[PDB]
C-alpha cells in the first residue's frame, strides 16, 4: 500500500482504501471506452502524486466494478468524487485542466 | 432462436446476429448503473416487437463487452446504432419518446 495512485482491486479494497481512508481521497470512474478519460486520468494523476501522501486516488474501472458505480450514482464518465471520512464531499464530470484540478485538490485537501 | 429482441453473448455472437444478419438491425448499448437506458430499454424492445421479424433489436451491456464500444466509438450510454449488411447507417444518443422512435425504425426499415 505505498502509492497515493492506485487501482481498486475488488468490493473488500474500497471499504479499506476510500470509505475508510485517513486521508482525503479523489475517486475516478473511468473506461477503456471513453476518450476523455484518457486525458482527465494521468492529469489528475500526476497532480495527487504532485501532494506526496496528502490526498490520494482511487481509480474505479466502471466495467470492472458495476457495483460501484452502482452504489455511487454515477451516470456518466469520467466521474471524479471527493471524499472524507467516508462521506462524499464534492464531485465533478467530465474533463477538467491543471488550474480547475489544483482548485479542486486545494478545496478537499485545505 | 426465435425472437427478434435478445442480448448480445460474445464476440461471436455480435458477428452471427448483428454484422451478418439479414434484417436490419438496431444495437442497444446500455448499462446497469444508467438510469436513461431504464426507460429507452423496454420502450425501443416493444417498438421492435411489434415490427414482427422486419427489424432485430441487439441489446449489448457495455460493462459486459468493452471491446464492442471501443470499436463503435461508443462514448455514453445510451447509444442506439441502426445497422445494415454490416455496416453502421444512423445513431442516436440518450432517450426518445414513441413518435421518434417510430421515426428512426421507418427510416431504417423503409
Amino acid at each position: 500500500h505505498g502509492s497515493t495512485t492506485f487501482n481498486i482491486q475488488d468490493g473488500p479494497d474500497f471499504q479499506d482504501r476510500v470509505v475508510n481512508s485517513e486521508t482525503p481521497v479523489v475517486v475516478d470512474f473511468h473506461a477503456q471506452w471513453c476518450g476523455p478519460c484518457k486525458i482527465l486520468g494521468p492529469r489528475l494523476e500526476k497532480m495527487v502524486a504532485k501532494q506526496h501522501g496528502k490526498v490520494v486516488m482511487a481509480k474505479v474501472d466502471i466495467d470492472d466494478h458495476t457495483d460501484l458505480a452502482i452504489e455511487y450514482e454515477v451516470s456518466a464518465v469520467p466521474t471524479v468524487l471527493a471524499m472524507k471520512n467516508g462521506d462524499v464531499v464534492d464531485k465533478f464530470v467530465g474533463i477538467k485542466d491543471e488550474d480547475q484540478l489544483e482548485a479542486f485538490l486545494k478545496k478537499l485537501i485545505g
